[PDB]
């Protein structure tokens, strides 16, 4: 009765998107966000998801466009709403710059593989979001310094976003 | 940095209250609940944390309290605030029964490892709240039927909640009419 639908994207190969079913009662919900079973086979070979993070940001801010050459992800939103953003930054990529938008909440409780040199960004619509991503990589984690970053407004990747004007960091305002 | 404080209970042998550090800034904040290296050395070798599970619960649910003797957990508060509650239901343990409990939110953001063979249980004090716990155990997951349940209000186990009239699943009204019964399987 734990159950994954796991679909590959159209747009982006070698991204997925996980979707768990969910037990609902007058109490709220209860879901599986993540099995090793299940989802750890999605990963190269020798890779696990070792690293568990959560994000809790306001109204109208971008976290992002964030990535690095070895970290894997895996993010969803577990309170509120998101528009999650995944971007190919392999500078070698033929789909270097293209994206894929998905929009999260508890009615569409999509979980999105971030692979290895992708970007990752999200937008928060409700009142607050908390954002929920797992991290798989070998040695040391990549903290912001050795990430790169790409504006979240870049021309080149032309994101269709619900804002005109986010609340940044200077990390995320630098890039731009 | 991304750090842990690790303590040991001082009242439930093999209870850990691991307490991540945060980064807060004008967008909120972000902190990192587990890593395999700092956590899962915690358990025995050859047993790590493989299963993530979220729970969103309304004001003023309890659930529990639920436990087997195969399944360690780690649990937080994700959004809102718990009154969390570990019990000792190993009948062999000089702690039988006793309990702690860690009221958990954002400024309090205490995360419990319970042991295989205790009980595990939780009441919402905010407008909602999101539960998080990780579950480790060889073998196929221990679901609601293979598990044990006592009673959240047991006199024997005398837990302080904050109401005497949670909302409460079926399973957890049971186990208030079968008293004596938690370890029929
Ligand atoms: N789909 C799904 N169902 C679950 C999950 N966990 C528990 N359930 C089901 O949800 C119901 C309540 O389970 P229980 O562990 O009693 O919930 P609790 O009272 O909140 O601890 C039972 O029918 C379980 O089979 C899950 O992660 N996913
Ligand atoms: N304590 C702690 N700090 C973190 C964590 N992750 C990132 N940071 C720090 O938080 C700040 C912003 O990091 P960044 O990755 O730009 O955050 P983002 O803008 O949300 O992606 C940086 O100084 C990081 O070192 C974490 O899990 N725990
Ligand atoms: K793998
Ligand atoms: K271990
Ligand atoms: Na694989
Ligand atoms: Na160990």
């Amino acid at each position: 009765a734990i159950e994954f639908n796991i679909q590959e994207s159209k747009i982006l190969k070698g991204v997925y998107i996980i979707t768990p079913n969910k037990f609902r009662d007058l109490r709220g919900e209860i879901w599986t966000a993540f099995t090793s079973k299940a989802v750890d086979k999605l990963l190269p070979n020798g890779l696990k998801f070792i690293h568990d993070k959560f994000i809790h940001s306001k109204h109208n801010v971008i976290r992002g466009i964030h990535g690095d050459v070895k970290t894997y992800k895996l993010a969803t939103c577990v309170y509120g709403e998101i528009h999650q953003v995944v971007v190919d930054c392999r500078k070698d990529s033929p789909t270097y710059l293209k994206y894929e938008k998905f929009i999260i909440n508890q009615d569409n409780q999509q979980i999105i593989l971030v692979p290895a040199g992708f970007g990752n960004a999200h937008y928060v619509t409700s009142e607050s979001a908390v954002y929920y991503y797992k991290c798989a990589y070998k040695g040391d984690y990549v903290d912001a310094p050795d990430q790169f970053t790409y504006a979240w407004n870049d021309e080149r990747i032309g994101i269709d976003w619900p804002t005109n004007s986010p609340i940044l960091s200077e990390r995320d305002i630098l890039a731009t």
